[PDB]
């Protein structure tokens, strides 16, 4: 029987942040235990370094330009959304009779009467926030109890952040120091109800950690020894421990696949309240390894043996691997990932040879920015980003504008994961890798047509969720805490 | 009974190079296994980022300026050396009847008739090279068999690199692809002879890995997937596995303490043939965390439980911890380290609160460059270094000259291990940390007097070891391969 699947997706968490990936001061003991008894990926990626596009690619297994999830991210007034025609993972498992649930951040659009919310995209249950938790004013929110306010205020002129239950506003805004319990409790109930109906569950846990502003419940506040980013990562980690215990308590260890990853690199613009890309260069917002190479853990006792692969994998491969593993069939669409079960089960290698990376602002004349094949990565274009400012590497800053590279900047990621030493700027291994990387970009660029942008369809403030429909004056009247 | 102690010391190996410290492509499975069953330090340091000074501080537990081991490092023609009056670790254990042995790099001086070599400083046995393996021409040496030459040539106009056995030249130069077996074999014989005389051994294994030029025996050549730096680190790692097996085979697991660390940060000047400081800044040659924060593993089954401490420790603390653990008494000199056995055995905390860092070129008007207390590190002076050139961080380059900082640059290493965000440039926690850091530098600077420099005592080419004493023309006639 198809296994129970729990998929945890962190926010803005970098390759250097878990203790098991090197950080000297993070406290993440549950995730360190998953790694110890599971497969830890050294080379897993997402294809775009922002929340919306990355969340689209994970849920559909498709490159976000194919369905319009560019440029940038969706906002609360956004008209647009992940089109209802896309088939998400949830649709695929639900059809094979999984009881499917989602807690936490959606960021795939809201729309006219909530048309784009999770309940329309295959989730049976949903408790969470429809976009990112800083997309609403937070100067008066508490981030750390008893009364430590969130820092900097978040986005102004907006409705406060709403917690939803299917399409209804449960709270607005919610109490950040208690979000976690709400989500643990929703998770526990979905497990148990699934067990009791004799059915596999799919839990999609999109945490708010470790996105700005940082918050945690009172057990973690000031307990990690890495300040607010730490406390917030310790809570995420504790949360994981909790789901693992609940998996315990219902006798489901050997019957559940648990995967952890994160949507994109760290926001170093938040300085020491933001993540760490460890040795990789830059972060969120860029196509350097720091923004697109994420941590990734796969645990299934008695199916996946403890270890470390260096094989290539993407968040784009998760739909196809989970369909395979649950005996569900694939949507009838072009998919950009592959099944990795041979790699997970130890019977094979990853089928993936190449990875393609688009910028925050893609366009059809430039096409893909970077391509990785085997050990080699070519950058055809480079660009820094405000989400990665403040570090000492100047190629990460927003003042490093869009620069073309012809011939591309060429790195051997197995000896230079750091992306410091351009091999062109000329061996037969190299030149052969160069002609391949050039042919693969020209091939994808001639074959992908960009789906018309959802984000450019505009904003309308009337689309903001409001607790007290009709009230006045908007947006501040919208609120039922 | 005092335990058998094996102390492994790598060369130019950074905080980001072991697989267990985060590297995505290194292959170090034996050391990853030590960490898994031992205590892994996140915050262990050396006090000076070069080979000579660091090797002096480990062996005596004293700050290298106290006995003249500055500026820079010793060369083959050097007149000077670690003074014979210093009491090394080897002296301390030998006196309590350890059979003491050393394999690999000395770099503590040679001198007129080998007066400063290991056999005069407490080692019963010694097989190794009296300085660094690139300090002699290597354009004709093989680094990777069957016939891959060492890269770049090393130092010219010198006698070739000599392999010594006590004070005799065994080979000149030696066959780099076979150094490891020679050293494994010497280690095995010291174990066994110690077992058979009913006595504890002390093995001091100073590896040549991962110093330039890189080399390995034919089992590792081209096998790691990180190129020559990898192959060379895989061999070091395999070597460790071997000593662990020999510890197995003579029934000595529970009776031996094995420690691994490294003398100083990575030489990023060798680009992708050099190490990785992971998230820390810069490398070898500097007083940034990248040059002085090393990996460190302590393993003793049934004495030290598996885990991770964040407590402060230094290479300066090893003499005193090993004396304590062997019931030997301490030299009657000022020591700058502490016993850490409570921390190793789980009964206590590190006594160390503060760490002091000197530059490659110290001087008495400037005094210590940086000071760490608790979580805070102050830099009073900063300076880049040619050994750390070629990265994107400009503070590491040799073009970043000696700059004073008053008030000092102040970092909170628990949230900013990266040393990116200066907290001055002003909370009560901060200001209190600032007055302490200032008082501790002024205190050490008024109390340490610099021992007269050994390195300035000059060079004399007649002090170069020569296989064929008297031959002509020197240096090329010196050679018996
Ligand atoms: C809102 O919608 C879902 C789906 O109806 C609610 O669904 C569940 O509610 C009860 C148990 O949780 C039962 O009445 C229904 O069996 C159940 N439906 C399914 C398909 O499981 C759910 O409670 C709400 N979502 C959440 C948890 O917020
Ligand atoms: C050179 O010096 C040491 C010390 O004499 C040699 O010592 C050992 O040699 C034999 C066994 O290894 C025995 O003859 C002696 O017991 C022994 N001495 C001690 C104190 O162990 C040694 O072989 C040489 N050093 C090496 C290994 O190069
Ligand atoms: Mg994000
Ligand atoms: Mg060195």
């Amino acid at each position: 029987r198809p296994p129970n699947i729990v998929l945890i997706f962190a926010d803005d968490l970098g390759y250097g942040d878990l203790g098991c990936y090197g950080h000297p001061s993070s406290t993440t003991p549950n995730l360190d235990q998953l790694a110890a008894g599971g497969l830890r990926f050294t080379d897993f990626y997402v294809p775009v370094s922002l929340s919306t596009p990355s969340r689209a690619a994970l849920l559909t297994g498709r490159l976000p330009v194919r369905m319009g999830m560019y440029p940038g991210v969706l906002v609360p007034s956004s008209r647009g959304g992940l089109p209802l025609e896309e088939v998400t993972v949830a649709e695929v498992l639900a059809a094979r009779g999984y009881l499917t649930g989602m807690a936490g951040k959606w960021h795939l659009g809201v729309g006219p009467e909530g048309a784009f919310l999770p309940p329309h995209q295959g989730f049976h249950r949903f408790l969470g926030i429809p976009y990112s938790h800083d997309q609403g004013p937070c100067q008066n929110l508490t981030c750390f109890p008893p009364a430590t306010p969130c820092d900097g205020g978040c986005d102004q002129g907006l409705v406060p952040i709403p917690l939803l239950a299917n399409l209804s506003v449960e709270a607005q805004p919610p109490w950040l120091p208690g979000l976690e319990a709400r989500y643990m409790a929703f998770a526990h109930d979905l497990m148990a109800d699934a067990q009791r109906e004799d059915r596999p569950f799919f839990l999609y846990y999109a945490s708010h950690h470790t996105h700005y502003p940082q918050f945690s419940g009172q057990s973690f506040a000031e307990r990690s020894g890495r300040g607010p980013f730490g406390d917030s990562l310790m809570e995420l980690d504790a949360a994981v421990g909790t789901l693992m215990t609940a998996i315990g308590d219902l006798g489901l260890l050997e019957e559940t696949l648990v995967i952890f990853t994160a949507d994109n690199g760290p926001e170093t613009m938040r300085m020491s309240r933001g993540g760490c890309s460890g040795l990789l260069r830059c972060g969120k917002g860029t196509t350097y390894e720091g923004g697109v190479r994420e941590p990734a853990l796969a645990f299934w006792p008695g199916h996946i043996a403890p270890g470390v692969t260096h094989e290539l994998a993407s968040s784009l491969d998760l739909l196809p691997t989970l369909a395979a593993l649950a005996g569900a069939p694939l949507p009838n669409v072009t998919l950009d990932g592959f099944d990795l079960s041979p790699l997970l089960l130890g019977t094979g290698k990853s089928p993936r040879q190449s990875l393609f990376f688009y910028p925050s602002y893609p366009d059809e004349v430039r096409g893909v920015f970077a391509v990785r094949t085997g050990k080699y990565k070519a950058h055809f274009f480079t660009q820094g980003s405000a989400h990665s400012d403040t570090t000492a590497d100047p190629a990460c800053h927003a003042s490093s504008s869009l620069t073309a590279h012809e011939p591309p900047l060429l790195y051997d990621l197995s000896k230079d994961p750091g992306e410091n030493y351009n091999l062109l700027g000329a061996t037969p291994e190299v030149l052969q890798a160069l002609k391949q990387l050039q042919l693969l970009k020209a091939q994808l660029d001639a074959a992908v047509t960009f789906g018309p942008s959802q984000v450019a369809r505009g904003e309308d403030p009337a689309l903001q969720i409001c607790c007290h429909p009709g009230c006045t004056p908007r947006p501040a009247c919208c609120h039922c805490p």
